[PDB]
């Protein structure tokens, strides 16, 4: 029951790279060219597409990616370096866990669920309330969802494996 | 007879990887950049090319091919953690069967057989109904029946083995 | 006599793959951005540009390229799986020739011999007949004839051998 | 105590190196593209754009992360010509905190802590005064932030070290 | 005397392939984007760009370089086949020879010694006679002048080691 | 003395060639795209960029950089046929000596000590003289001004070397 | 009673003639330069405005008043010709009253009471409907309302008289 | 004292008049096409021009001139069809009381005290609130007080001679 | 019955010359300029419009309107001089009757009975047939029609006074 | 003495009213259409253009020549009512003298005696100060000065008058 | 005979008058304005225009109407004097013929007998040659005809009217 | 002799009068409009076309008129009011014959004999010296020459006259 875990989180880890890694930055890739707001007035769209997107969802991917993979690398390290082995395999473990913890909850308070095709703006030098029009809302909706499920998958198993050790 | 037919499969695997990886990304580069609509609304081409195009051919086919791979990871790791292989390559088998058929079924059920060069859209912004235009039609929907057919080939090549090992 | 002629051929395939691999895709660049109609009538471009290209000949080329080198892959394989060779020797050669002799009459039949610098269109939406303009047409003619040379001196090759098994 | 700072500091170096590689280059590609005035001025761009940003953040990055790996090459290339070891050690050490402390007091000097979305610019050919308008100015903060931090880290655990020789 | 003109040939050799390869591709990418003629006709800028510029410099410099290397490949593969060598020295030598003369020539004929940064157009649709205009006119008379000379060097070189052998 | 020398020349060969590969085609890369000039006419832009930008800074860093490095290859392909050498080595230097000398003389002579915002253009079809603007001019000044002084570093400690042997 | 008739009838005419003369002329001048609709088609607009109003106010006014007054003019010419006069007078005052009434009718009919701000359009070459808008609407609407007013006092106070004389 | 006021009434009423016919139809004469809206929306311009002026002024002075002059023709036709006159001039005289004060505090409620240069727009199919800008408002202000104060004038006088005669 | 005949003549006259000079000279005022076709070919408006409007109805009208009141303008001159008259009364209303005949049949053969919304049109610069569209169809068919009906009853009253004196 | 002084007092007005009426209006035309602002914010240049000239030159000299000639309107009314002289006579003289001092004065106040071709405007909303440019600056300095000397002119001859009958 | 030669050259200069002063004012209104070449050069539109119509017809028609009218005007002035009459009858004819002949002869050769469509122009600032296109050339044509033939019978009446006085 | 000189001047002016009113409004309506300037800096149009036409011709032309008829209209005035002749008769001859010597002097001053097609330009905002393009210059150098004829008439006539009286 302990042996499959650990091949299921390899799997699932090396899964989300390849799929972040090779499609993921060309979804993305004419977010503000193609972002268009209902004005005449120079410097609106930069001020209402700052608003709207602050860090691109890829931006915050890949920094989670990179930091969720730390521990091992300093784990790997200390025993190249070697050349309490088990005092480090729990202090890495506990780590992971709450490093993966941390990273869903703030996608779930940065970013929600969907993304909306209209945005309402009020920044400088917009004058009032004006409209603005979202490119590609529906894939990137599917890639919201689609990341949550396989980090949920993921906080599973670790949980799994830190009761398994206790 | 059951010999050929892993030189087969296995060739017929590289096959579609090779062509969907060296030539399938260019061909779709230019998809919204040469959609228009006739109209003066600004936003109703980015509504009516997110309502035409949910979700793009190139990226369903990464997502299948990347998909229909994971069991063969599965075993390998085992294997590789090894140092019951019947059982594990029997169900290995019975899933590669299932997700070839579910993507075969879901593609079919999303896209069809051919893509038009009009299109009719209804949503806001845009006032009533408008028409729209797509680019490169004719390679899209040569594209389409080829990877449609390549899937069915391996279908039935599965099955087959499925069959002979009973 | 039959000796060099291996050399000949693996030396004449390897010179095909690397013009194709190198220079081509640089060529037709460009070759919808540049294409252009005499008319004030949204969506005509896009409907006389497909009608005039359907397929580019880079993909045309590229799909020949990866489907003659199929029967040597095969070979390989069954070989390696090995650890009637003869016979799977006769097979693959009678294959290469067929496949070989399709691809270049298929050319011949989609393309012509020469890339014209107009092109009259009388697609929907386009009002009657319209006049429109082709991009680099010298350059594709001139890449047009060297392929056709090419092809026909691997298609004398493999006639040659399959002449001298017999 | 001394046997982990080795380890955090080879762990921090290539962090911030993956950091700046992987994503950095393309948060500035469109930099001066969706640098826009209020004017209708011939050159003003040009000339309010280079006085806002005379050297761009990621020239800088670089810039400095190749400068402090110069003594560790040049450690290395001593050591494989000899095939007082000590003194160069030291040295070398010495070196690599004065580097990094001058590196960071010039970026607090050259950028400080936050970009604005707004410029007031009084460079010829701009008539007067005219307000310009910067693109992603939240994201290159939270860069900046970033940036600072993972460098003071740095500066503290070399000091760390010199004090542990002495 | 002949022990250096190997060297020396061989080091040309890489020189020419570097050059072309490292930065020639980047001069000539806005060729047609940049060429503009003194009118309102559309269609008129294809023609006149296709009349001055049939083949483009750096496509004819790629073809040469890749054709004068076939010799040696062929020599290479005789010899691994092996495992009269005199003769196709010989043979590949005077083959050598041929084919760097006949490329020169061509190439003077071609293009000649400059290119002018005016050209005159009468070419349908153009009404007339038109004046264009062309983009980097001297950096490729300094690229063009470069490579005659190369060349030169290089035709010299072979026969001076085909009068050494005899 | 002589012992460091080595060691302190490697390194700064391979500091500048860094610096040039990795962000140095960068920063040139929109240098024709938003060079403008005051005026109406068709074929001015062209005509006073080429005039004031005849060779581009990274194409002649990227010839020297190159030219400077191939009596080290003449040298190893000697020394690999040979499976006198010191009078090869005396001459290498003397040549590597000559060729950075001449080089750096150029870059003085061609470029310099500072890039202006504005240029002065009298040239057909220009009508009389007309005012332009320069993109990215202190970037490119301390871009200039940084390679002059690695140049003259690699000069001084050659001319070093050079006497030390004597 | 009889005696003030005919001064108010006089009166009336009048007035109708100088609000038609001095003013109307000006609110119709730019009806069709400030018409617009919403598309990208050409001659669309030109079609929707022809559909839309057919024949301009201020045409069928004009027509209205000349048409009014020919019976007076008719007794004028008669009575000069002279140097049954009650029979003429009955008639003309008969002849008046028919040609009011049907314009009166006739104008309920083309327009009715109120100019709407937008148009629905179905006309070649518009595709499917469109929606257009109009100039001036309220203005045009008090103009309306007015005339209506006017001509049926002439209405009431012409069969005031005929009943008189009976 | 009785014999200036006709005198005066006599003047004012034809100063007025001239003031009105020779350059009130010239400041009005760009009122639509130079008002302008914040806004890319088709048709908002004419939506906001008729709620910002629904008659214009000089519309409006041209009715009440020649409405307040018709108890005079009246009398004149009557006198005419002569060839009670007291009680004729003491009606007549009434009714022009009545219709100048009805002018002036129709005046008052339709347009108020001045022109304001900014107007607030929230008519479909303008999305929520828009800013516009109107042309020569300080003029307009200036024409409305003089205008006012004529009025004033007369109904001051008209009223004087109502109680003298009693 | 000849005694009313010339009272009609009369009137008929000075209607058709009161309709054509009030409001006929405003519908054709925007003929040229609101004249539109779907090419992108300069000049081809220009050729297009003049081959299907030779001649303005309006010109047209004006010179008959002219040429039909000379004889009038004839008889007055001689009679003025003189100070054989039965003769002139004779000659004239020949003269008369012949003109507007030949007026009525020429306005049939020039224009017919309507004027239709679009115009097909093959003339030089234009490329092929190109389509184009008509300014106020309707209300230029409206007066065409109404001009025929008063050209028509002249040509009757006056074949009836003809016939009358014999 | 006093004899041709009337002579030449009618002389001059007559002379300045057929100035200002044949030619005045024709400057001033464009007066609006032809100011232009540096700027790219809308509505910036109806709020400079109405700072700069809120009442134009010809209005107000309009208004002056009407309001000078009201004195004499007012004595030829009494005088043709008639049908104490001499005290309307030197009332009249006293009126005149003082409504052409006030004019005069005024003008000098709100104009002065130049028009500069640059004006430098503060106003929402414009961003700080802009700068904008005039129309016609020298013709109506010219047209000033002409109209001061004559106003002086005037004075002149009236304070004249006035002293001789004392 | 000669009486009705003085009532027809009375009636015929009438008619020429009114042809020309009635609609030839509003065919030639849009002459420069609808007057296009195909160029991209500043300027060449005014020198072409200039070229191909240096004094527009209409000129031309009214400098000869004032000047053949002078005779008697003189004549007329100098019998209002009077209060050798024949002398003077027989100058003013003389002077009349002579006229009328000279401004013939200019006619034909200043405009000749047709109006072109297109004209090739070669003035600074064009370059080499361009094609211009004419607006109207058809109702151009027809009046230049029907002038010619006016001014033709206005000739020949007047030298009748010499012949019979002698 | 002296009799025909008065009947000269005064057709002589009657014919410059004529001349100027019919047509030479209509020459230069489009004087600013149809000016344009080879730059793209916003303001230079009006400083070049104000520096070109300080006053236009037709205003000096008009202004020329009615100074040169204002001694007639002081003579007629007295002689009224009359109601010294010699005396006055002399003097307004003396007068005439002084303001149309200056008249004429200043014309040839301010103008020349011609209108040149080119102008040259250095006034601010434009940067150094810009070519601009005048409208219709033939014309309105016929124009003046015509004027300076006709003045030299009436100076050659007033003299005549001057020393026929002595
Ligand atoms: O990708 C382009 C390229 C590649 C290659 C190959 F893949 F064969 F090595 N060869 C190139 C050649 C060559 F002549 F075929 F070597 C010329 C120009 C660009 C080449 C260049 C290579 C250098 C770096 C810039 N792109
Ligand atoms: O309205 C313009 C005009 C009018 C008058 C006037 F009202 F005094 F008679 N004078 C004009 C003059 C004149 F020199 F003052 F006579 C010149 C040019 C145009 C004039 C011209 C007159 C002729 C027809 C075209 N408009």
């Amino acid at each position: 029951s302990t042996m499959i875990g650990r091949i299921l989180l390899t799997v699932v880890v090396i899964f989300r790279i390849l799929i972040v890694a090779i499609v993921g930055e060309t979804v993305y890739d004419d977010e503000q060219t193609m972002f268009v707001c209902n004005t005449l007035q120079p410097g609106c769209n930069q001020a209402c597409y700052d608003r709207a997107f602050p860090i691109s969802h890829i931006r915050y991917w890949v920094f989670q990616i990179i930091m969720v993979c730390t521990p091992s690398l300093c784990f790997i390290t200390y025993s190249v370096h070697q050349s309490g082995i088990s005092r480090f395999y729990i202090i890495q473990v506990v780590f992971r866990n709450a490093l993966e913890i941390g990273f869903l909850v703030g996608q779930y308070f940065l970013y929600g669920f969907s993304v909306p095709g209209l945005y309402e703006c009020n920044r400088y030098p917009c004058i009032k309330e004006v409209e603005c029009y979202v490119s590609r809302p529906t894939e990137k909706t599917v890639f919201l969802v689609f990341m949550f499920a396989v980090s949920g998958i993921c906080v599973v198993l670790n949980l799994a494996e830190l009761n398994h050790l206790g």
